[PDB]
């Protein structure tokens, strides 16, 4: 599916329906690969925060203006939002020491993060081997989904009480990239609480 139709036709009215929606094959072979050169090559579990026009982030930089086009191409129709911006990406490097993240809600009190956006970069990853499966808990649902952290995998979740999850422990290196998107009401009402620089 193309950008708008991919938008417009499948991602609006998945998140609509079930506030989880998982693309597969979102960039393709030869920019995934770059992509996990970059996260390898950067320099317990290791965050960098990285704004995409670091020295060797270029690659980086392409996924997040990607993610952002997407999300523009959904013209205001993901909930009720209006999304006017993100986060920096968080780069983060799991190793396969057997710790976990319990369950939790990424934005649970307003901070303005309405859409959670996670790109996977772990080929041939087998969760029965390698653990580190995804468990969202989509709120007052009978069932719950585990996400694979398959390589050019983008999953898109709302970052709100309606989705608490946990990250299962693993046995190998997990390499993840996610953003956050704004709600512009939201963000606003977070900016009144305090003044410039703080
Ligand atoms: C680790 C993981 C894996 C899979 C699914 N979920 C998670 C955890 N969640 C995901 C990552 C998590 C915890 C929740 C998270 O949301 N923000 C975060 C907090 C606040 C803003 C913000 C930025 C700007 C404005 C307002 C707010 C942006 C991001 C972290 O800094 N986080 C984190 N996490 C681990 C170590 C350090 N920090
Ligand atoms: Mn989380």
């Amino acid at each position: 599916l193309p950008a708008l139709k991919l938008a417009l036709e499948y991602i609006v009215p998945c998140m609509n329906k079930h506030g989880i929606c998982v693309v597969d094959d979102f960039l393709g072979k030869e920019t995934g690969q770059q992509i996990g050169d970059e996260v390898r090559a950067l320099h317990g579990d290791k965050i960098t925060w990285i704004e995409g026009k670091e020295p060797g982030c270029e690659t980086i930089g392409l996924l997040m203006s990607s993610m952002d086009d997407l999300i523009r191409h959904c013209n205001g129709k993901l909930g009720s939002y209006k999304i006017n911006g993100r986060t920096k990406a968080m780069v983060a490097c799991y190793p396969g020491n057997g710790t976990g993240y319990v369950r939790h809600v990424d934005n649970p009190n307003g901070d303005g993060r309405c859409v959670t956006c996670i790109y996977y970069l772990n080929k041939d990853w087998d969760a029965k081997v390698s653990g580190g499966i995804l468990r969202i808990f989509p709120e007052g649902k009978a069932q719950f989904a585990d996400i694979e952290p398959k390589f050019d995998r983008l999953l898109f979740f709302w970052s709100d009480r309606r989705n608490p999850h946990e990250v299962q422990p693993a046995y190998a290196t997990r390499y993840a990239i996610t953003v956050w998107y704004f709600d512009a009401d939201e963000r606003a009402r977070a900016k009144v609480k305090y003044l410039t620089g703080e």
